[PDB]
C-alpha cells in the first residue's frame, strides 16, 4: 500500500502533532511501500541552511523509515516551498514537483499541494506568483537567518489576519479548475491538501467518473489516505 499525508504543520510548539506523526510512522509508514507528503509538512521553512534542531530530528525519523525500505516523496506547500535537495537527502526522501503524475497500481494519479487551484483568492495568487519567482527565491535564500525568521513571522501574521476575512469560496479550490487540470494531465484521480477540508469529491470529466481526494490537516486530529491495488481509505486518528 501507499500512504498520503499533508498539512501537518510540524513544529516544536505542537508536540501533540509530532507524537501522532511518529506513531503514524511506526504503525503505518514503516510497513507501506511508499509515503507521499503533499506539502505543509512543517509549519514553516526558511531554507535548508536554516534547519533547526526540531526539523533535523524530524528528518532523522523520516530517514529511519526510508532506510527500512519505504520510499518517501515530499512535495512543496505554501509553508515549506523552500525545502531543497539537501533536506531531502537528510530525510531520505525524494522531492516531487507540484504537479506530479504517478503510476498508482496501473492508474495515473495527479498529486498537488492544492493551493494552485485556489484561483479565486486573488491576493494569495499574487503572493504565490511573487514567492515562486526565481528572483524572490534567490533573495530569500540569501538573507540573514534572523531576517528570514522576521519575514516569515510577518507573512504568517498578515496571512492569519487576511484569511479570517475571506469566505470559504474564496479560499477553497475553484470548482472549474479541477476538471481543467485533471483533463490536462489525463487523470481521473487527483489528490491534494491545502484546504483543510478532508473529503472525496466525485465529478464528471468528459462523461467519465472522476474523483478529487482532499487530505486532512492535523490541527485537531491526524489524517491519512491509504491506497492499495484494491481500494482506498482516508480516515482520521487522535492526536
Ligand atoms: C524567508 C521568508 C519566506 C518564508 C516562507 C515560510 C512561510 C511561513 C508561513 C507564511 C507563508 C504562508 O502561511 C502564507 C500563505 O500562504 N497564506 C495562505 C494560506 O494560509 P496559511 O496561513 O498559510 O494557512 O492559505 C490561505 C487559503 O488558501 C491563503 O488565503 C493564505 O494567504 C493569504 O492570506 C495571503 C494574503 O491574502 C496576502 C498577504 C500579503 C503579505 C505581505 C507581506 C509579505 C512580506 C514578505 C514575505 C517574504
Amino acid at each position: 500500500s501507499v500512504l498520503f499525508i499533508s498539512d501537518l504543520h510540524l513544529e516544536a510548539e505542537r508536540p501533540d502533532i509530532t507524537r501522532a506523526f511518529l506513531s503514524f510512522l511506526d504503525e503505518r509508514a514503516r510497513r507501506a511501500e511508499a509515503l507521499y507528503i503533499l506539502g505543509d509538512f512543517f509549519e514553516a521553512w526558511i531554507g535548508d541552511d536554516g534547519m533547526d534542531a526540531f526539523q533535523r530530528s524530524i528528518a532523522q525519523s523520516l530517514r529511519q523509515v526510508a532506510d527500512g525500505g519505504t520510499r518517501i516523496y515530499l512535495m512543496h506547500g505554501n509553508r515549506d516551498f523552500l525545502i531543497g535537495k539537501a533536506f531531502c537527502r537528510e530525510a531520505g526522501c525524494t522531492l516531487l514537483p507540484d504537479p506530479s503524475v504517478i503510476d498508482l497500481y496501473g492508474e495515473p494519479v495527479l498529486l498537488m499541494h492544492g493551493d494552485s487551484l485556489c484561483t479565486r483568492d486573488e491576493a494569495y495568487m499574487r503572493l504565490r506568483r511573487w514567492l515562486r519567482n526565481p528572483l524572490t527565491l534567490w533573495v530569500l535564500r540569501h538573507l540573514p537567518l534572523a531576517t528570514r525568521h522576521k519575514l516569515a513571522r510577518k507573512l504568517r501574521k498578515e496571512s492569519r489576519a487576511q484569511t479570517r476575512m475571506k469566505a470559504v469560496d474564496i479560499i477553497d479550490v475553484t470548482p472549474e479548475e479541477v476538471p481543467r487540470v485533471m483533463r490536462g494531465h489525463g487523470v481521473r484521480t487527483l489528490i491534494h491538501g491545502h484546504t483543510h477540508r478532508p473529503a472525496e469529491h466525485p465529478l464528471d470529466i468528459d462523461g467519465q467518473p472522476a474523483r478529487r481526494i482532499v487530505l486532512g490537516d492535523w490541527d485537531r486530529q491526524g489524517w491519512a489516505l491509504e491506497i492499495d491495488a484494491n481500494g482506498h481509505r482516508q480516515a482520521p486518528f487522535p492526536l
